[PDB]
């Protein structure tokens, strides 16, 4: 190809309908500042280091005064862009925490910005959820990626304190094949093509009846589920294939040739996840990593899971709806559960010249 | 290339291969009580390794639909990616609170033992020795960790799993050699893996152990916490100094390249190099980083090294230059050792032998 540079400037954020990478870094924050003044400065800085980080510039680094630390922490100097996106979202305590509206937003809060609702089967750790920032670092390598995260969050030093780090992978097959999940399935094919303007302005992003700030942004649902693999590694290929209602290998949909074949509803179990997920008759576009967290101390066994990362322009009409019909019935409940959950809004894209969420935080 | 890394040969893979980006790091225990039983596993680990590290993809579609599928399916659109598997073996195989579990004693390596206590240890004993250790490397996360998992499941009702790390480690777009995560470029003083010579003198056993280790190694472990945040708000005349190598060059103090001679009487003598360079010793360094998420005990990135070595008689190599390192390294202010293991490499596998055949006996 040519060189791995995402433009991080646009009408949307970048990391969304951009091509998925094989990294990620998933991070969220609270701001513990009071001004808004401090926030506006965060964000100036996270968007001027960004630009930076994403468009392949590197830092000289001719420090003019040996006495002072690097700007810049240098794991990366040698290293290519890899397609490097950084996406940010706002979470609902970011608009009012505790009762409080802490930096004067709550009159330009998102339309549909709040927590999930309780769904049966979670087993959520606050404190793996929620967070007043979420930072989505994307790439196809994993030092690029932890750099940015790294610098990004060095910045916030004195405004933020770091909620959780999470971190995945997903390899795409090497001719382009839709990547698969641990299950050994292919993990994507329900999305609809990002390179389909007319779906992705549909399903992802928003053009009326938010605030301004919101325009060309999207909703971003994030789940961490834990997948049991060695429940699932000892079940037969007949039950793994009707949890899913779709042939392993192919991918196809039961009772037909192709990946791409279009699901007969009718030839698939009634809980089987893809029968559940599509008969909502709701859209959204997914864009999950898997993870590994060494040994599970109360298991003894591989701490391993899907970083669940969705957006889409209304989730009370696209996500939830899917949520709670999973929720209750999928046959894939046997083989995962949720432990962390979050909802953020992702504001529109950067202009060169402004920064992040400004038409949010300014006048 | 076709980025197939040969399992067979005279060494293991893994150890003077080309550094890969990616490695997941296990030790096992063995519950098995028949050395019968351990065989059944080094074979059937031998034969899946090479399935796993040929390019080889199962593509026969199953019989039997009531059946496990034989692999877990998520590398079957990959490239093999220069993945390698070595495996290496703890004192407690051999001997496990003064018993000889599995008859053992007497094909016991000359050098093999817990490591020797150090000042500013603070060692968890849960993440360092264990009985077997398998070290999976990869150019792709996802072909390194499906490798485990598949070796991990026939060890099933044989071993328990002690721990698993991962971490990786990006070599230069040009070449460069890889930065760790203080920056420094990291592994400029190993000698050349292309060089037979030197690797015969430095990694390679020859003589003065049993059979079963010709061609081996010992491979020291060294989980090493990095403390990021007090290093990234240190200034870079302290970086610099705690190292004796310029960050952005890595060329030694006063020299102009990287691979220039240290010049030891141009940099601080608590210097990481200085006291390294210094014991005269001379080790195979081959380490990963990691990040593990936030930790809890401090709120920051849980971050470090997974040091690995390798060196033909640790006892000479290896122990003097942690002993040299541990009191006085400038590293000890940004950095703890909180894992520890030592393991024997057997010498590599030829095509119709299984792994440690020679030890087990057959
Ligand atoms: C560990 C958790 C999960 C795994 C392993 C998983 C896996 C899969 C797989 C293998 C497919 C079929 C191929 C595809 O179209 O991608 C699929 C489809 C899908 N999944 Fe999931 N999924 C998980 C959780 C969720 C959650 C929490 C949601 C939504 C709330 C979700 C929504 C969907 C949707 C909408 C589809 C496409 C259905 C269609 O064809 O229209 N998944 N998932
Ligand atoms: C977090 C831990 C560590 C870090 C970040 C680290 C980093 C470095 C760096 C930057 C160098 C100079 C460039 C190079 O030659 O690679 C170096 C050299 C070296 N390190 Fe370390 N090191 C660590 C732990 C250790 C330990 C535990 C040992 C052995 C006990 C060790 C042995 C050496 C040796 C032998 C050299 C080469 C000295 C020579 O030039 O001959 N390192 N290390
Ligand atoms: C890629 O060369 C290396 C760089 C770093 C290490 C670990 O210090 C080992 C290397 O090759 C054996
Ligand atoms: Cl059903
Ligand atoms: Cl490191």
């Amino acid at each position: 190809m040519e060189e791995q540079i995402v433009p991080f400037y646009g009408k949307h954020q970048a990391g969304i309908t951009t091509a998925h990478q094989t990294y990620v870094y998933f991070a969220a924050l609270d701001v513990t500042a009071k001004e808004k003044s401090d926030i506006i400065t965060l964000f100036r800085n996270w968007t001027s280091l960004t630009q930076m980080l994403t468009s392949g510039k590197k830092m000289s680094a001719e420090q003019r005064n040996q006495y002072l630390p690097p700007q810049d922490t240098g794991e990366s100097a040698d290293l290519s862009p890899s397609n490097l996106t950084v996406t940010f979202g706002f979470g609902p305590s970011f608009f009012e925490k505790d009762g409080k509206d802490r930096f004067g937003l709550k009159s330009k809060k998102p339309k549909h910005l709040a927590a999930l609702p309780a769904m049966p089967n979670d087993n959520l750790d606050e404190k793996q959820g929620g967070g007043d920032i979420c930072i989505q670092v994307c790439a196809d390598d994993e030092q690029v990626a932890f750099h940015a995260l790294r610098n990004l969050l060095n910045q916030a030093v004195g405004t933020c304190e770091v909620r959780f780090v999470n971190k995945g992978f997903l390899s795409g097959g090497k001719n382009g094949e839709t990547p698969r999940n641990l299950f050994g399935f292919k993990d994507g094919t329900g999305n609809q093509s990002t390179e389909d303007d007319s779906l992705m302005n549909s399903i992802v992003w928003v053009q009326s009846g938010e605030p301004d700030w919101m325009t060309g942004g999207t909703y971003m649902a994030f789940r961490k589920i834990k997948m049991f693999l060695e429940i699932w590694d000892r079940s037969s290929l007949k039950d793994q294939e009707d949890t899913f209602g779709r042939r392993k290998s192919s991918g196809a949909p039961f009772g037909q040739k192709k990946e791409t074949d279009p699901v007969k509803l009718n030839q698939i179990p009634s809980n089987s996840h893809v029968s559940l997920a599509k008969s909502t008759g709701k859209q959204i576009l997914r864009r999950a990593f898997s993870y590994t967290e060494g040994l599970d101390p109360k298991t003894g066994y591989m701490d391993a899971g899907l970083l669940f990362i969705s957006f889409q322009k209304n989730p009370d009409n696209q996500f939830i709806p899917m949520l709670k019909a999973l929720s209750a019935k999928d046959a894939l409940n046997e083989y995962t559960q949720t432990i962390g959950s979050a909802l953020y809004a992702c504001p529109g894209g950067c202009k060169k010249g402004e920064y992040i969420a400004q038409r949010l935080l300014e006048s």
